[PDB]
């Protein structure tokens, strides 16, 4: 600490001139800043993917005293003894999650205009069986949502899937593998078809 103001990846620029900076850099890319208005807060700025970008706001605490500086820090509903912990813990498993998910073949950037005649034409090819796909959102990015149809004479269901730093979680479930995951979804699809629920 006492040197995340003048730290190697701290840049002074404003919330649209850090992702234009961004923009000419490759993914993965982070910076750190401090907003006038926190005062006692510092906010982290980093691209995800094409026209993407986030910011998160960094809280400390533990402070004692004006010249006392926060020993934890809170991040992601986690809390963090160490500044470098963060940037690797963060950096190393959102790259790696992120890169996978989307280098996932079961990844199709379809706006919404673009899913209805996605799923509508790709059940009309299949109507005597079921579909199920995700895609990025746009309102909410770093959010995915699950949509899925039985059949043409069935209607449009859609879920929400949020994202963490342990996976993907699912609507109360947590899924530490793709693979698991669209499973787990054709496991529910068959649960539902039979109304059984449990037993």
């Amino acid at each position: 600490t006492h040197r995340v103001i003048n730290h190697p990846y701290y840049f002074p620029f404003n919330g649209r001139q850090a992702e234009d900076y961004l923009r000419s850099k490759e993914r993965g890319e982070f910076v750190i800043r401090q907003s006038s208005r926190g005062d006692d807060h510092l906010v982290i700025t980093w691209k995800l993917d094409k026209d993407l970008f986030q910011h998160i706001d960094i809280q400390e605490l533990e402070k004692e005293n004006p010249l006392a500086l926060g020993k934890v820090l809170i991040v992601d509903n986690q809390k963090y003894n160490d500044l470098d912990q963060i940037i690797v813990e963060y950096l190393q498993n959102k790259v790696r999650l992120l890169n996978e998910m989307t280098s996932s073949e079961k990844f199709k950037s379809g706006t919404k205009k673009d899913v209805v005649k996605f799923i509508e034409d790709y059940s009309r090819v299949n109507p005597n069986k079921s579909v199920y796909y995700f895609s990025l959102n746009h309102d909410n990015p770093g959010w995915f949502y699950l949509m899925f149809k039985i059949n043409a004479n069935s209607k449009l269901y859609t879920w929400n899937v949020k994202l963490t730093n342990t996976g993907y979680f699912l609507v109360n479930y947590n899924y530490p593998s793709v693979i698991q995951l669209c499973n787990g979804f054709k496991t529910l699809l068959k649960s539902l078809e039979h109304h059984h629920h449990h037993h």
